[PDB]
């Protein structure tokens, strides 16, 4: 699993010999990848979310927990007991799939809404057979009333759960399968209605149920810990300012962060331990991203003793030891005296963290992609497979075996293929990473292996008529 | 208290001698009042909500409970402990007041938004002094971002609580009173922000907190029970159909209704007890009024064994013993084979039950006004006071003593005066009752005293040029 | 016609002997009718629109002109030539009818959306026959996508035109009549589509076509002139301020107003003529009511030499001889130093002038109802007919002949009956007049016959339980 | 000028010797450029707009005409006479600029809203000086209330006009320059207000003024004619279907198209002339793109004899010689029995034609970029200049002269630089072309030089971690 890769790298001590780093940064696994050039010396503030960037949740343990609690919630509100026999399977869901609430399919699409993979339950629908429901092998992906795009890591159990349910109702004799849902005499459950229940249940688990409590009760089981995290953060604070802006509330943030910094030392072995808050020039919780990058909400102050909000809108200045709640990205800029391009924001939400901070504020962006830590291994190991496909393509271009090679390549990633492509065709997610993430990597810790004023470089882009 | 009046009438046995009823209906206390003529023989369906029509909550016990739990909730989220020393005072709030979130005032207004009473906390602001904040002694009451109209019985504790809070912060030395809220150094709590917290807390208490549980745990303390309720309902079912459409969920509805019908007999003394559901041709919960009278929500079916919803949209026909959830007013009409003017709908929400069913569907309407049971007593007893005002008015009209008489009249109702007027000026609430409630009374039980095919009558209306 | 009544009164000289006025005001024809009490001494500003209050358009000449030009426009865009044989008929349309774009009917309804009259083309649909399309004999009149309410005087030709068209297509053999429109082989014209064309054509005629030009080219034919208008306005300016706020542009306003004041004298015979602008403390054109009573538009200044707008938002103060364009009702209040209840606004639009200024700003209101000048004559002459109906009603109430009496009464007003009622049932329009017009009359000139500080009086209102 | 290039190519006879074409297609000027691979053999329908694809308007004559009429319109509504001394200057505007209505600047930006060029009037604001108004040298370009993106060819005069006006008011002593507009005593004209007037005037000229009439009165002066247009269209009709979908009305379309086909021959010299409509399997006018690619409008049929719409929604089938009006892209698909990827749509609106048909329907797209015909010449001629910049960049990257080289390169395109870049940075427009236009060229006629089943090819895309 990708978190196993991350954990193994996490257990390593960080030898800060520059000659070691310069050659350690070269390994693809520890590389920072570059979509648009970025001069690190111009970055004056380093900003973070917490989800899967600071707090790396262990896979598949965390997904299974969320899956299990979501299933229990559905059963709790009246779904059949048989749901309880579901068990999370990490090999099925690929992140970034689109659930079609009309026909109950999971779709993998490219940036233009072309179908690359279609599955109904666990049945993979071949090209011709998809044309009945998708005449142009295409969806309008911004039709948000019909399509839901599962591009978060938290979406992974939900992704698998949707397929389990379609599979279950399809094969349960009590039900009759219809085009848009399931009939049970005088009851009709549409896929849309089903999807809404799943949505509700997942949200409930996350914010009202026992997920956070189960998580903090057993942090060693659910959360990766890395001694290098305080090291990197302390190095960032030497050359600029460091801030936290998370959607989580203070109570959860404090529990998780305390754990993440729980070593018998500070930044480096031998140094005194320091509380996690001391690593940040500004701490902001209840961020409500992506709204945060627009109007946001009123700026509040957290009573860190009680973990409740103080009464009133906070109107004061940045003060040492203060914790903020809500506000907006402008809050950060004002308090830290920064401009957007002075900021490198590090996050795991392609939409809510990266796309939005880039498009709305022109922040510089770093996207953490936890799966990359494994997708790389598969890509480098089965490289020959892709290289063959490329050869088969350019040969045919200058003129069905391609489909089999496509299939065999994709299956090494999972049943839903790579996060980034299906054979030679890039996914929507891949196109969004390239377009909005200035930098990306399996972990932001990979920044440790690059010098203070490194210039990350991407090739200039030319139009076809310019080439 | 008005519920004491209702309780005393409730304890009475119903002698169905027609000569007794014809003369019993004459007492103002047991009368049904008429705004627009209504032939009862044309009514084919009698419909009900549950809140304060079937389930008469005891005053001030129920209001105090809701007040106490709301205060605890505010303290729970970080308001000062001193809130706990508040105690509900039934003499202060009159229903139907407008809270101005800009300036933190409770206002009593007429149908045209003219100010009749203005109070800041417990300080009553005289006419001239209101002109500073209300230059035209007027508000645009449909500006719903600024003004919140507290016209439900459930709104009564909230009404008092808002004044308590304004009073508390005004007189708490830790705070500085500003035009639009309270300053505490680097914190500023606007009245708007305060109001939002109170709104949230009240909603939470009602739907997530312990109000329903505290209520059902001690029904004798909190809910009026009347042996005449099953009698009247059984008489309605003889001449037409009877339905329930409540916003409450089934579990609460079943608890309350079971209690309301808990006598050692059925409709009449000596008869076998019958379960409450047998009194209804159609039972619908989770109604989501007022949306119910528009598009509504999808029609669901309740699993009455588990109190959970069955899976799927219910597509079947009206069946004996079925309980519905959601749907819309059209559901009722279709299933009962009724047209709007065939329906007399009985409710306690001037907006959500009465105004909306009238305007959206042309239903006939009966408004239960629990306070009337006391307001009448005050009106008939202090009649001379009003009669004097009338004389003082027509005398001046054909030409400040009026203000003192106005004051002394209004104080007999409470500090916020009558629900229906301030001196000679009618409230917004009164104008809405007249406009949208075809019939009204302190209790719908008053229908018992009228014969099967009574013709309720109001005088025809003439324009001034027609007179 | 009503404008004949107005013209006859207009030709009269105004004898300002107070004994004459006090007894002249008594004639119903010259009365100001009162819905809510109004002390004239408290009014500090008198405000006017121009349409049918200052500029009384002659009937049926003006309606016929607008009708003719609208028909020509429809033919111009491709409707059949046969339309040209239509001719305006003042006896058919009553103001305030609702056009149902689904079924192509004109409806007369009460305040609650109950059907009083239904006509398809020129065919009057009896009660039972309407139930097929209107099961509850009711419409939701605020469903503005389906229903259009024709309550302006300018709406009168459009009202008749809609019926002409439904009649024409119904009886033209080239077309097949369907429930929602007309079929012509591969073409289907819905009533909705038809209605939209008529709407567009009417708007075009009014703002881009030759209506205004045809009007100003022959003012004597199209506009009533009254020597008493400058007299009354000059008397208003003695005791307070006078303003104009019209939707018309300056060029049209100046043409019309110049004509209205074109006498060889000023306020009184023998006095020097004064230009119309000198009668106003503030002149505002392009008002864009009803938006005017909300946010309005930016305040502009008219270059009265060129009749074009000066460049820029006007930021200066009230200046003598300035003409404003756009702005909002707040503009008036600020510049004149008035509060809403200091203002009596006189207009002919029940919605755009009266309802909106009342509800949004708490202005005092005077509604001019030109038809009243004839409706009164019919009401007073055929009084016995109504009196019979009243007797027949109370007799039956204490127990189909009523329907015949209803019919015979209504036909004296026109085919669509009185503006104010159908038999004993009040129209929506009547209920709106009572609710929002503080005062009303056939002409605002009727104010001339009342003294400076008259107290207009309406009886106090009592609820049924208060009576 | 670019239209001179197009005209010169237009005058050439088309030698259809395949060996000539294969080597003629190679010249960059006659090339079709490829962003995403496209197999022409899969294309079953060729679709067209008319603006600048079929009807190539001569530059700068057409822009000057539109400019002149727009200026006259502004003067007509009250702008100062001095405007009349403006004269269109083709060297100033580059297409695709953003007008900032807050500060009155024209901006050239990249895909991420970074400022590349800023001009206030004709004053070019250097980098540091822009930071006062643009702290992050960035705009949120989708803030459509503030920013207007001038990316159409019709936008070119408006672009120049906005700068003329800012220049004029800035230097006219009667006015005082403020941050957000111009003061003239009691008048304030904001740049926003000014921009709205210009918008209105341009729209008026285009749809109510004399632009279309002036154009059709002298087609030889304003419109490029090419004998190869009927040749290519006839070749397209051999292998698939051909349709027209334009926003223009039929009367204008017929005038223009008749002219475009006015030769003494048909497809090839010597052949009989054929009317323009015979080249199309489907003709649709009043398309209302981009709405056309969503819900569209109701499908109408044009009476081609009168040029007016027939009465009714057209419900029939595709018929020979029928002309449609409105409808939606689904209309095309249904009538032609096509799926989106079967369609190559050729247009000149990057947003309304290309982006929308691609994103909403998955059509294949061909973008005509008239300026390319000159931008290429500048690019190939001054190639060394760009090559130097590239060298200076990679040298510095591996380490202000760059700025001077950037400047000198950009000035060869105009004062606002290349449509596609500023030095090494690509414009928003360039990024949109690459993302949404599958193919592009200076003229669609360039398709003539490619064989029936050509495979247009673009290189597969790889992520940085995949490289």
């Amino acid at each position: 699993s990708w978190s196993d890769r991350l954990q193994n790298a996490a257990d390593m001590p960080a030898n800060m010999d520059k000659h070691a780093l310069k050659k350690y940064r070269r390994e693809a696994y520890h590389r920072v990848f570059v979509n648009r050039s970025l001069a690190m010396e111009k970055i004056k503030c380093f900003g973070f979310n917490m989800d899967y960037t600071l707090a790396v949740y262990k896979s598949p343990e965390y997904e299974s927990l969320g899956f299990e609690l979501t299933v229990e919630r559905l059963v709790s509100i009246g779904y059949p007991q048989e749901l309880l026999s579901f068990a999370y399977d990490s090999t099925f869901p690929t992140r970034g799939l689109v659930f079609d609430t009309l026909y109950g399919n999971l779709l993998k699409v490219d940036a233009y809404g072309n179908l690359l993979v279609c599955a109904h339950g666990f049945n993979f629908i071949r090209g011709p057979e998809t044309r009945e429901q998708y005449p142009n092998k295409f969806i309008q992906r911004d039709d948000t009333e019909r399509f839901y795009i599962l591009n978060t890591l938290f979406n992974l159990p939900e992704t698998y759960l949707l397929a389990c349910l379609v599979d279950f109702f399809t094969n349960c004799p009590r039900y009759t399968s219809c085009e848009t849902g399931f009939k049970d005499g005088d009851l009709f459950m549409s896929y849309r209605s089903m999807f809404q229940d799943v949505r509700d249940a997942v949200d409930w688990v996350h914010y009202k149920g026992s997920l956070k409590e189960k998580t903090v009760e057993n942090l060693e089981k659910y959360v990766v810990k890395d001694g290098k995290l305080p090291l990197l953060l302390s190095r960032m604070k030497e050359v600029g300012k460091v801030f936290l802006a998370t959607n989580s509330d203070y109570k959860y943030t404090d529990k998780i962060m305390t754990y993440l910094f729980d070593f018998p030392h500070g930044p480096k072995p031998g140094s005194s331990h320091r509380p996690w808050q001391s690593y940040f020039d500004l701490i902001l919780v209840d961020a409500r991203k992506p709204l945060f990058f627009g109007e946001g909400t009123v700026l509040r102050q957290v009573d860190t003793k009680t973990g409740k909000l103080k009464i009133g809108t906070y109107t004061g200045p940045l003060q040492h030891g203060i914790v903020y709640s809500g506000g907006s990205s402008d809050t950060i800029c004002d308090l830290l005296g920064a401009k957007g391009k002075d900021i490198l924001y590090i996050g795991d939400h392609i939409f809510g963290d990266i796309l939005k901070s880039k498009k709305r504020q022109g922040w510089r962006t770093f996207l953490v992609i936890p799966e990359l830590a494994q997708e790389l291994h598969v890509w480098t190991d089965k490289s020959s497979l892709f290289e063959e496909l490329q050869s088969l393509d350019i040969f045919l271009a200058e003129l069905r075996r391609i489909k089999k090679v496509t299939h065999d390549m994709d299956m090494c990633y999972g049943m839903m293929g790579s996060l980034f492509r299906s054979g030679s065709r890039q996914t929507l997610f891949a196109s969004q990473v390239m377009r909005y993430a200035d930098l990306y990597a399996a972990s932001f810790i990979n920044l440790l292996y690059y010098p203070f004023s490194y210039l990350f470089r991407a090739a200039h882009v030319l139009m076809p008529h310019e080439s």
